[PDB]
């Protein structure tokens, strides 16, 4: 069937022969899945193994090695050995370039797992069940009464059939680009032809539920869904400036491989007087050490990292939805958080509640009662005095029952599977209904109810005596919920009521009777604080009790009377109010939370609490948490709303440091917080279950959403806890604190070694030695020590000492003044100490002819002064063994320094990170194999060293290592 649209309700239900409110039958469904099928979408595009490889190689500093590859390629096919140096260019870059894909792949392997874990949802009405149960959305078909709500994200594609609420309002924003959510309608469109977003009387999969609650047929499902049918169409701020680094350094090596290109203009003896040969041999030379200089897996590392740190998360639980969101939230310096959902268990349960006793002058005493069950299941009793009693005897809670019954969106489904009973609907709502099922007060006889009809027994009861008309549904800036109920029996001594909840604050101010029992009597003010006195202590005392109030509109306007057009008209029809009683809820912090907010306070990290509920109930959760003290005088760090309204922009910027609980808060003024505390340069994070987080979610720098929560507010962050866990979001911190200190060890390296191979170019220079490498043994160094040496660093240990630091602030310099001499200091060491290996070998030397050192310095010259010495001993390929040797040894051990920023090598040692040993084995096993292997030191030029020229590498390689560990000491010792 086509164009749903266009017919009117009873056309389309018709056509799959339901009604609206039994739904489908047994039979009917089978049918329904074989001529249509299961409500999904097949398999994923994911990456071909090709385009990971490619996005690769797409790079700057990777395209410049290709080029320096063809040259060494175009002037190898000249040579009549050089086809090494292309090939050798091409090793590292494909080192490096290899394991970015396995982690890119072997990550992406475990987002999918995660997020297709837990089996999403729909609501139905179907035969089986006279009420409301929740399927698997897969199991879906065109046919069945689909039900949804605020929050809720629609399963399949429907015509709406009755809006319960008196608007709907959809965000589309993934199917339309519709920024704004958009308003419904049951009439028909009758354009056949009309686009998605003039379809007004229609829902799509894939899209949420911005406010309201009705239900519908589903047309479409699995791919002939709306949003089905487009399935086949299609930087972080570290790696920008990490970019500006990328760019800026490879400025000065240009600089400094020109000029290695100019000093040796002199040098032409030894390739027969062509200047054209002289100078091709250098250009060699400076491609080579720009090669060797050049952070070649700079860019194939960031990914990996980003790649790693996905990879951990989502093995903690969490579904990491924004690639940058995983580094911000290392500088994270204060985690704003909601209430009720979030650092909240969000299982809730009446267990204490009220009616009014009775009413003389300003005294006044009250009925109050205490009901047992701790979970959402309709089992438990209530109790006056610790006693059990019949609630139909008290007639003030025969009405408090009515008012929970009637005034509530939501309803009890039993999971016949997990045998338990779950919340259709919201939390508060919900622990009303499970009350009402308590209480029974029409003393019903509930012997022979399933499990399932126990759920909603009670309700149904109270239900069948009261027609529901209509009903105002709950607004934020209001707070309150009304319905307009007629008895079913005739109107003589009943008439018509409004049914009113809300909190009880607001509710109260509205409240001009109180109802005592079965009378109804003006409202006093002593009765108003024993009721306000009442809701106090239970919110401060032990289980912190959430609570709302309850009340009747004894007279209220005719349906046609009321304009029901403008939501701000809702206040206006709820004003003279009869008083009932109030209920006192559940809710048990999370356990989790609270060694989180120690964790996160020792690691500069405020927490901060955005909430809607009271103050008290608010400050007294800060008290169990431990955001405040048990005795601590919260009278300048906690504020409502309209607390922080009225203050000086002076003391309320003042607040906006030090307040660490925010209540009675819409979801404006938790946007306009978050606000607050970034123009203080503070990145923040927020947290949130809800529909009112999600203004706040998105102005945070990172959303982080419960995975039990809604759609609406999922939706709208960057990171989501499948778990529930909140102390994940610490590990995420900690995370990315990793991940930033790995970047600078990698620099660390790369910069102090490479200089040191720039330091030994610019030394050999200066003292008139003889050159100490050939490109081939540069681009070996480059291949050997540049690679998979450095790229094995992203995987170093957490500092002994990470989540003890405070946030770093990312207005800095990446790299520090002290940092850069120290990269100097030891690269100025490397590159000397591998010159004087050169030299050690040409005087002080067993093996080596003890030439004077003048005449090493003016060896060009010889033979009156520099007589006694053969001549061509100056190009023995001994020191350039000896050199090239301690080179890729220095660099090695200093490649162990980047362990730890300061930790010493004895804290952390070097088997904490074991991959960074394996490299150094196979480079050190590369290097002992083109020096000993029968046809190969010939291609490189090298000598094999005996058994006693390495004890003088090594005697001259684990001093560099012993300098490091000094420079280490000074900087933790100050
Ligand atoms: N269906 C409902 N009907 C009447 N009142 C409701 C209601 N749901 C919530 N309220 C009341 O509105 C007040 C503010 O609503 P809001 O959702 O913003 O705060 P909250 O405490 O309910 C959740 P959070 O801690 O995430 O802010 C609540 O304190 C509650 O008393
Ligand atoms: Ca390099
Ligand atoms: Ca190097
Ligand atoms: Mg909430």
């Amino acid at each position: 069937m086509e164009n749903a649209h266009t017919k009117t309700v009873e056309e389309v239900l018709g056509h799959f022969g339901v009604n609206e409110s039994t739904g489908l039958s047994l039979e009917q469904v089978k049918k329904l899945k074989e001529r249509w099928g299961s409500n999904e979408l097949p398999a994923e595009e994911g990456k071909t193994l090709l385009e990971l490889v490619i996005e690769q190689f797409e790079d700057l500093l990777v395209r410049i090695l290709l080029l320096a590859a063809c040259i060494s390629f175009v002037l190898a096919w000249f040579e009549e050995t050089a086809f090494v140096e292309p090939f050798v260019i091409l090793l590292i870059l494909v080192a490096n370039a290899i394991v970015g894909v396995w982690q890119e792949r072997n990550a992406e392997n475990a987002i999918e797992a995660l997020k297709e874990y837990e089996p999403e949802m729909g609501k139905v009405y179907r035969q089986d069940r006279k009420s409301v149960q929740r399927i698997k959305a897969k199991d879906i078909v065109p046919g069945d009464i689909v039900e949804i709500a605020v929050g809720d994200k629609v399963p399949a594609d429907i015509r709406l059939t009755s809006i319960k609420s008196t608007t709907l309002r959809v965000d589309q924003s993934i199917l339309t680009g519709e920024s704004v959510s958009v308003i419904k309608h049951t009439d028909p469109v009758p354009d056949p032809r009309a686009v998605n977003q003039d379809k007004k009387n229609m829902l799509f999969s894939g899209t949420n539920i911005a406010a309201g609650k009705a239900m519908g047929v589903v047309v479409a499902t699995g791919v002939n869904t709306e949003i089905g049918k487009i399935r086949d169409e299609m930087r972080t701020p570290l790696q920008q400036k990490l970019d500006e680094f990328g760019e800026q350094l490879s400025k000065v090596i240009s600089l400094i491989c020109i000029a290695v290109w100019i000093i040796n203009i002199g040098h032409d003896p030894v390739h027969g007087g062509s200047w054209i040969r002289g100078a091709i041999y250098y250009f060699k030379i400076a491609v080579a050490l720009a090669v060797a200089a050049i952070p070649e897996g700079l860019p194939a590392v960031i990914t990996t990292c980003l790649a790693l740190g996905t990879r951990r998360m989502a093995k903690k639980n969490a579904i990491v939805r924004s690639l940058p969101s995983v580094e911000t939230l290392g500088c994270t310096s204060v985690i704003c958080s909601d209430k009720t959902g979030t650092l909240t268990t969000n299982q809730m349960s009446v267990c204490r509640m009220f009616i009014l006793d009775r009413v003389e002058g300003d005294t006044c005493s009250l009925n109050e009662f205490t009901i047992t069950g701790s979970t959402y299941a309709p089992i438990g009793e209530v109790h006056k005095d610790d006693k059990p009693v019949n609630c139909h005897q008290y007639d003030g809670l025969v009405e408090l029952a009515t008012i929970c019954a009637l005034c509530n969106d939501s309803a009890l489904d039993y999971n016949e599977a997990k045998g338990v009973y779950e919340k259709v609907g919201e939390a508060t709502e919900t622990a009303l209904t499970c009350l009402v099922e308590k209480m029974n007060v029409f003393d019903t006889e509930l012997k022979g109810l399933s499990k399932i009809e126990r759920a909603n027994a009670c309700n149904s009861v109270i239900k069948q005596l009261m027609k529901k008309e209509f009903t105002l549904e709950f607004s934020r800036d209001r707070k309150s919920m009304s319905v307009y109920c007629t008895p079913n029996k005739p109107s003589r001594t009943s008439m018509s009521k409004m049914f009113v909840k809300g909190a009880p604050e607001g509710v109260i101010d509205r409240c001009t009777h109180i109802r005592v029992g079965s009378t109804k009597v003006p409202m006093t003010s002593g009765v108003k604080q024993k009721i306000m006195s009442v809701i106090r202590e239970w919110g401060s005392g032990s289980d912190t009790l959430r609570c709302l109030a309850l009340a009747t509109h004894d007279n209220p306007l005719r349906r046609e009377e009321m304009h029901l057009e403008d939501s701000a008209n809702f206040i206006k029809y709820e004003t003279n109010l009869t008083f009932v009683g109030c209920v006192g809820m559940l809710d048990p912090p999370r356990i989790e939370v609270a060694s989180s907010v120690k964790l996160c306070r020792q690691a500069g990290i405020r927490v901060i609490m955005i909430t809607g509920d009271n103050k008290g109930t608010a400050v007294a959760i800060c008290r169990r948490i431990g955001i405040f003290g048990q005795d601590e005088d919260v009278t300048s760090k906690a504020f409502t709303g309209r607390e922080f309204d009225e203050l000086n922009p002076s003391a309320q910027r003042d607040a906006c440091l030090n307040a660490r609980c925010f209540a009675r808060v819409e979801p404006s003024h938790k946007s306009k917080i978050v606000e607050f505390l970034q123009s203080f340069d503070e990145i923040t994070a927020m947290t949130g279950d809800g529909v009112n987080d999600a203004p706040a979610l998105k102005k945070a720098e990172i959303g982080i959403a419960m995975g039990s929560g809604t759609a609406v507010a999922k939706t709208a962050s960057e990171m989501v806890l499948a778990d529930d866990n909140f102390s994940t979001i610490v590990a995420a911190v900690e995370e990315g604190r990793a991940i930033y200190n790995n970047m600078k060890q990698f620099i660390r390296y790369l910069i102090s070694s490479n200089v040191g191979e720039v330091v030994c170019i610019f030394l050999t220079a200066a003292l008139g030695f003889p050159e100490a490498l050939i490109p081939v043994q540069l681009l070996w160094v480059n291949l050997v020590t540049d690679g998979l040496p450095a790229t094995a660093l992203g995987f170093n240990p957490p500092d002994l000492d990470i989540m003890n630091k405070p946030p770093r602030n990312p207005k800095e310099p990446l790299i520090s003044g002290w940092l850069f001499f120290r990269y100097l200091a030891i690269g100025c060491y490397v590159g000397a100490a591998t010159v004087g290996a050169a030299a050690w070998w040409f005087i002080a030397a067993d093996g080596g002819p003890r030439v004077s050192f003048y005449q090493l310095s003016h060896f060009l010259q010889c033979n009156p002064d520099f007589e006694g010495v053969d001549c061509a001993i100056f190009e023995s390929p001994y020191p350039m063994t000896m050199a090239l040797s301690v080179l890729v040894t220095i660099e090695m051990c200093n490649a162990l320094n980047s362990l730890s920023e300061n930790q010493s090598l004895l804290r952390m040692p070097p088997w904490e990170n074991i991959w960074l040993v394996g490299s150094i084995c196979l480079s050190m096993s590369l290097h002992f194999l083109i020096l000993y292997v029968e046809p190969l030191p010939l291609i490189f030029q090298i000598t094999p060293l005996n058994v006693t020229q390495w004890l003088m590498v090594l005697k001259i390689s684990l001093p560099v290592i012993l300098m490091d560990e000094t420079l280490k000491f000074v900087a933790r010792n100050y």
